[PDB]
């Protein structure tokens, strides 16, 4: 089965970035944001569905795949700015309104778009995702060492560009193999892809300006839509891995302080949801997008 | 002024080590225990003085420096092993019962031979150190980003090793500097020996074991003896960085917890105390190696 079939592969240019984007279909538009350390081919087993009800739209986010910041001294790589980059993009291809579906990073993207551009947001799904002011505070030992790279690649400048760059294929294929908790989810033609991206140091350096911004602005931002009690303002479904979760931190329960609109289901699948739970995803995601019909409209 | 003058250089051959150790003075006997990234060199400021008064031994931890285990394949790192090392180390030289003064990791093989073999350490000293055990407890989103390091480095074989071997002498200077908050500390030489023993992959993979088990089998002792209501039984002095402790994290309030004859003082310095400020050290060593002169004996 070829990967993406009648997808048509464009490149947009923004007031702040060169932007890789691929299409496929009609009806209300649907924008998939991939995550760390993917591109936009992680949606290969989802997009092609979608596509035969909805207007999709898949994107490399800023600085990931082949997508570039214009700046390329001093870039943005806020969850923010990355927000404005799909304003930008969707409205060129003629969709002031759309829903929003991330995995991972691309959720983080996608939550700070709704939050500061609510008119703009039909619906919202995260896969695996809770807002960072929520993953920070339950920051403990066993967080620190099973995702010890938040810390890693937020140290300053050059420090974590320096460490994964002495052998990018290397620390890219354990780091999908320890995501995927070695199962083999991995289109080889896709590895490519993500293979080549990695290979290039801006693209590395946009990871670990990525993961600084979680650290800084991104949870400033946050925190500044907890103290005005603002929430999201449209339905939001939210799939996570099915694993404990301590009080507090059950993804649903998280959501519902975010959110009036809350539905979600666990998936028995490793954090990489796209790849390696498709069918169970796309079952979740055709019937929150179909219950919510008329807010598409 | 030369490094360590009329200091004796012995390799010593012990049941599972070959040791680096120098030795110099006459009178009550001192063990010295350098951290990390260092080697025994890190007293050069402060063993000169001491060994006017006391006997003075230093040593190269093991896999630091130039000590390595005899089994080159699986070695045991915990500091539980270290402090076997050196009660080992000590007897060979013709002592049975000694003081501890210990900097950083060398602290924690310290505090670990003093649960774990009371009648052999008459007193003991840590520089910058409460018990593991207390710094898990404390873990949230500053301290790991502080301490990323803690987390890169317990990480499973090889993935450390692989991130901090690209380009060991960038990453032992960045350390450094770091750990220096840039002070203009570290002797030219002292330096040079430090890097030889990071070029080398055997020293840093001892260095990341001392991180795994820092995670594992180092936290599960320091718990065993909490739940036995084990304590240090000999006098025991603290000096750390000043800097502010949240509540229940002050060192002193720590040590405590652990001892019951605790003295202390904070020294305005960078963590690199040894080599910041010998002449402060100097001054409280000495006190309280005085203060205590019928321990020692």
């Amino acid at each position: 089965d070829p990967l993406l079939p009648g997808f048509d592969y464009l490149t947009l240019h923004t007031s702040a970035a060169r932007l890789r984007v691929a299409v496929k279909g009609s009806g209300p538009p649907l924008l998939l944001l991939h995550g760390y350390p993917q591109t936009h081919l992680a949606w290969h087993r989802i997009a092609p569905r979608l596509a035969e009800d909805y207007s999709v739209v898949l994107a490399d986010l800023r600085g990931y795949g082949e997508s570039r910041a214009l700046d390329e001294e001093g870039a943005d790589y806020s969850k923010a700015a990355l927000a404005r980059d799909q304003l930008e993009t969707m409205g060129q291809l003629g969709f002031e309104r759309f829903a929003v579906i991330g995995h991972d990073r691309g959720a983080r993207v996608g939550y700070r778009l709704a939050l500061d551009h609510p008119q703009a947001v039909a619906a919202f799904v995260s896969l695996t995702v809770v807002p960072i002011l929520d993953n920070w505070a339950a920051v403990n030992k066993v967080f620190a060492l099973n995702a010890y790279h938040w810390f890693l690649l937020a140290q300053p400048y050059d420090l974590p560009e320096r460490l994964i760059g002495a052998d990018p294929e290397h620390f890219l294929d354990y780091t999908l193999r320890r995501m995927a908790q070695g199962r083999d989810i991995y289109h080889p033609q896709a590895l490519e892809s993500y293979r080549r991206a990695f290979r290039d140091p801006a693209v590395r350096h946009a990871m670990c300006e990525d993961y600084r911004a979680a650290v800084g602005v991104d949870a400033d931002a946050d925190q500044a839509d907890r103290d005005a009690g603002r929430r999201l303002q449209c339905p939001v479904q939210v799939l996570w891995q099915e694993r404990p979760y301590a009080a507090g931190q059950h993804p649903l329960e998280i959501w519902k302080t975010w959110a009036g609109q809350v539905e979600g289901a666990a998936i028995g699948a490793s954090h990489m949801l796209p790849e390696d739970a498709p069918d169970a995803v796309l079952e979740h995601l055709l019937g929150f997008l179909a219950s919510h019909r008329e807010a598409l409209r």
